[PDB]
């Protein structure tokens, strides 16, 4: 308890937590995270307190306490935007894509990961290996036909959609409790 200090990365879709001493530079932390997330160091920014932290500051520099959030920015430099469409769907581009645009009618290719608000993931096209739809034809939920079209090859896209655009009150069983808002990254492959 005196010596090591329990620290909270938010990444804007899960949270996770990170036990360090609080003279072990954040680097150690922040190495951790990026190799959990199986990302490169040099994508990702972290702010507490809203500072950008640096790789040699340490918890007690930052006069960090126990349960603190800290916040991992994957997103594109520049500042993110959320998007709330006429349906109540939002979506944010962590990746602004740079090669062809999904359009209703075509078969896309994407990798997945789905959360709940708290945090806990639901599903995965990732966790073993590409999962194929044909957009805007009524066969994934509602959230994911409006928010896939206008993504481009290389993005990726956040989308929180509410549930009247996705699962409902009957949920999905085993897997979606009724009621549900439902946090998607959505990686755009093909079209
Ligand atoms: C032939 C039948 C099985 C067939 C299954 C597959 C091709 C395998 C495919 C990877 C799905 C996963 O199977 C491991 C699994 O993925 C989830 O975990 C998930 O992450 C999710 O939410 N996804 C998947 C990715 C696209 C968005 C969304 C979806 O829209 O999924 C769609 C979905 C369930 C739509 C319902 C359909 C009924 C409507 O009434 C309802 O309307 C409210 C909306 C899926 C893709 C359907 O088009 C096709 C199928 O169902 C679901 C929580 C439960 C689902 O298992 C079924």
């Amino acid at each position: 308890p005196e010596t090591h200090i329990n620290l909270k990365v938010s990444d804007g879709s899960s949270e996770i937590f990170f036990k360090i001493k609080k003279t072990t530079p954040l680097r150690r932390l922040m190495e951790a995270f990026a190799k959990r997330q199986g990302k490169e160091m040099d994508s990702l920014r972290f702010l507490y307190d809203g500072i950008r932290i640096q790789a040699d500051q340490t918890p007690e520099d930052l006069d960090m306490e126990d349960n603190d959030i800290i916040e991992a920015h994957r997103e594109q430099i520049g500042g993110s935007t959320v998007v709330t469409t006429e349906s109540g769907l939002k979506y944010e581009d962590l990746t602004e894509g740079s090669g062809a645009e999904a359009r209703a009618g075509q078969t896309v290719s994407v990798h997945y990961t789905g959360w709940l608000t708290d945090g806990q993931k639901f599903g995965s096209s990732k966790d073993r290996n590409p999962f194929a739809f044909v957009l805007g034809g009524g066969m994934v939920i509602k959230g994911w036909d409006e928010g896939v079209q206008g993504m481009k090859v290389g993005g990726v896209r956040r989308l929180t959609i509410p549930p009247q655009l996705g699962y409902g009150a009957r949920g999905a069983g085993g897997v979606i409790p009724p009621n549900a808002t439902l946090v998607f990254e959505v990686e755009l492959l093909d079209v």
